[PDB]
């Protein structure tokens, strides 16, 4: 059918898109709170850390696609990249990122993040260090729109194709429903090498979710329906494990049941 | 010693443990040195109990991060009234305590166990039951009747006992002392400058017995101590910085036979 329409209402409920509440919503406490091990943010933190702690992802480049106004995604990351590419289709969170690499105090605060990141890859690193690290590896901060057969456009700024690609809540938040998930899908995996590795990061099962005044809608997707659709883009699926949501972690944000976290090497 | 009544804990805490002494990111400084020792003593197992006691803590608390996880009543102490103060400011979170943070967060990595700096502090913080004055010059070092449970099963001091001894004897009596506080085969972790004679703290110049490892093991050995480990860490030439003249920094761990 039509894609047209469906884009277009994604893109009108993102210019309401506020980057502060987002943060707010998803990286301060409670859903932000570091501490408890069994915590969403520790999880996420810690598939990214063991999945890169088997060296089996390296490269010179690395796409991070949909990088919204967070960074705690690349955190483990950027040791094994040279060349880092941030994208967002908005430019508030550009300028959010912006922020931060200019080591503004304005910016959001992700201490909290480096540390725990240092602390479970277990080299001893200091927080500073690795944010150091992370801010000079970030070469350059992208548009994006996933849903364009050439998602950063033509002749673009980033190295292509790259050796790795991560996500994370960008795919399910963008698509109005499962056709286009694969479809965005489909778009960025051409951003990648074959035989190049992918970090997909998600909702399982939400349909909507808050950002400020924007409530916006979300395609509710499954495990299986993540399974698929990296099969059917050509992916050999290496690793595909699930968070179920403690209910105390449900707190009106969304109505998110659980998060996925996929790594996925791209047939070649 | 009445030169310490011009001791400024503020000046102590930026003259020690404010960069560059206090930067916890290069692994070969003082600081990671300290605390790796700490860790790694703690982390055998072999020191453990129920109450530990902290001689001359000053103003610092680092000393005592790695021990806490294993002993539920602590006791810290100082001779100065304006340390103590201090003390209270970070175990209460007032307002101007000292900011421990990055030490928590380098105990937390060292450990490895995963643990969040927060959860470090509030464990510290918990445990830590009183803060009590303290005279090692004095063969009871807390007095008659204190609130401290005696005998400890373990002690703790760091840049004390030197710090406040004249000479050598001195420095083995203010040992004797506070041994009579610890449980028999009790353990002991001392750290402590090495052929330091002076160091600031504001506007108090204090004078230091210049001791050497030898020296401080065999006065271990003298006060009935068996020596479990005692190494050494050589000042590198970028943290020689004005506010001492210290050489080197020991670690001894040491139990009461
Ligand atoms: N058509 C599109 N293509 C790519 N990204 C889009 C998009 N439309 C919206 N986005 C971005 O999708 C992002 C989802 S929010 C996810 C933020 C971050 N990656 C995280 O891990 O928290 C938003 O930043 C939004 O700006
Ligand atoms: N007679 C005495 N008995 C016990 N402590 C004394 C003392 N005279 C001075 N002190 C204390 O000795 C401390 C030395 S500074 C060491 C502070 C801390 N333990 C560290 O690891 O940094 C000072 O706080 C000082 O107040
Ligand atoms: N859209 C979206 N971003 C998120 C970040 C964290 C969690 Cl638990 C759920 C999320 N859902
Ligand atoms: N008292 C004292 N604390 C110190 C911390 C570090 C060094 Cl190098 C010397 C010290 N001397």
């Amino acid at each position: 059918p039509d894609s047209a329409p469906g884009q277009a209402a994604v893109a009108s409920a993102y210019q309401r898109f506020e980057p502060r509440a987002y943060l707010r919503n998803n990286y301060a406490p409670p859903r932000g709170d570091l501490c408890n091990p069994n915590g969403v943010g520790p999880w996420k933190l810690r598939c990214l850390a063991q999945t890169f702690a088997t060296g089996e992802v390296s490269g010179r480049t690395l796409i991070d696609i949909g990088s919204g106004p967070t960074v705690y995604q690349l955190l483990s990351a950027c040791s094994h990249f040279e060349d880092i590419t941030m994208t967002d289709f908005l430019e508030v969170n550009r300028q959010e990122l912006g922020r931060w690499l200019q080591e503004e105090p304005g910016a959001f605060n992700w201490s909290m993040y480096s540390q725990h990141a240092c602390l479970i890859e277990g080299k001893g690193e200091c927080w500073q260090d690795k944010e150091r690290q992370l801010r000079a590896r970030v070469k350059r901060v992208l548009p994006i729109d996933v849903h364009q057969p050439q998602p950063l456009g033509a002749g673009s700024p980033a190295p292509l194709p790259a050796d790795a690609l991560v996500s994370a809540f960008c795919l399910e938040a963008v698509s109005p429903d499962l056709a286009s998930f694969q479809r965005a899908l489909d778009h960025i995996t051409t951003l990648l090498r074959p035989g190049g590795h992918l970090l997909l990061i998600g909702a399982l099962e939400e349909s909507w979710y808050l950002a400020g005044e924007a409530r916006l809608t979300v395609v509710p997707v499954s495990e299986e329906e993540v399974r698929e659709a990296l099969v059917r883009s050509g992916y050999k699926v290496r690793d595909l494990r699930t968070y179920i949501m403690p209910a105390h972690l449900q707190t009106g944000v969304d109505d998110v049941k659980g998060v996925f976290f996929a790594w996925a090497q791209k047939v070649g």
